[PDB]
């Protein structure tokens, strides 16, 4: 048995623009930096946790 993902983004649920659409190596969900609100406008140089993750490990 077989398993393939892609990673759409949580907000608009579209897969393109794969540069700009963050990982998050918590939880693994995708969101656009533009997607964001506030935006997001500087491209992670390492690693990203999404918001929802840094707000539960506080
Ligand atoms: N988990 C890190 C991440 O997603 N970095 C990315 N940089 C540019 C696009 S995605
Ligand atoms: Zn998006
Ligand atoms: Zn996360």
């Amino acid at each position: 048995h077989m398993s393939i993902m892609k990673v759409y983004c949580q907000i608009c649920r579209k897969g393109d623009n794969e540069e700009l659409l963050l990982l998050c190596d918590g939880c693994d969900k995708g969101c656009h930096t533009y997607c964001h609100r506030p935006k997001i406008t500087t491209i992670p140089d390492g690693d990203w946790f999404c918001p929802a993750c840094i707000a539960k490990a506080s």
